[PDB]
């Protein structure tokens, strides 16, 4: 169960991964058409639907400085550098999106509330630099989600 | 192993409807900002690029007639009926996709190739009518595909 859990966390990295690399995708539809400030606008437009479908993911981004542009769990810290935010366990997150992005793409681990003045609950970060739109846009999944969706198959193995 | 591999195609299924509903919302932004003709040309350039990453999902759209209008594997088949097209294990999978439309989404289970001339493996296909583009579509994913995702789960059992 535990060699489970652990694989199937594994499988979300995984997928954020491709998930980022589609959203990308989607989005340079009209950043090839329209100015920047236009682009960016409609990108995060649709990235504040995708956190409000409380789905598989939710996104954050930052800009390639540190700077949040998204993040509606934290709204006050959007327009302002991000690099010394700390998560409630000590995680520089942002940092950690940075540096993460600097590889090529990685992960980034802390612990958060889903929505802003919730419980905080432990979650993790794929980012990636887009050198489109250049935005450093994470998306993240939440360990208890990735339970709830694999609570039948856990049920099936017991 | 078998509760197992079930469970975990019952999932995929699930992250299909999830999968389609964040596609349509991100080409509802092409919609709004580019006339009809153009967001459609978007939509189908956007899915080309999906279909190219080799990855979780093929995307296959069809009109709410049954006209397709995307699919890479069977290029011939675009902007003519669909209705009459049957995969090689013999399913009419475009009904299929327009049966699960009018129910508010759902699925179809048929035989086709990864790539135009390519063997035939088992998918499956969630397809949903989005409303804005007007656009019967449908996110699918081959059963080998996922396998091989859920390998290192397997060899750790």
């Amino acid at each position: 169960m535990e060699h489970l859990e652990t694989g199937q966390y594994k499988k979300r990295e995984k997928t954020l991964a491709y998930m980022t690399k589609i959203l990308e995708q989607g989005i340079h539809e009209y950043y090839k058409s329209f100015d920047n400030d236009t682009a960016r606008k409609m990108a995060l437009d649709y990235f504040k639907r995708i956190n409000d479908d409380k789905g598989m993911i939710y996104m954050v981004v930052v800009d390639k400085n540190g700077v949040v542009l998204f993040d509606p769990v934290n709204p006050k810290t959007v327009g302002q550098s991000g690099l010394d935010a700390q998560s409630v366990d000590g995680v520089y997150y942002v940092r950690g999106y940075l540096e993460a992005a600097k590889k090529g793409g990685g992960y980034t681990y802390y612990k958060m509330p889903k929505y802003d003045g919730g419980v905080p609950e432990k979650k993790f970060a794929y980012s990636h630099y887009d050198e489109v739109s250049q935005m450093v846009i994470a998306a993240t999944s939440y360990y208890t989600d990735i339970n709830t969706e694999n609570k039948a198959i856990k049920e099936g193995v017991n």
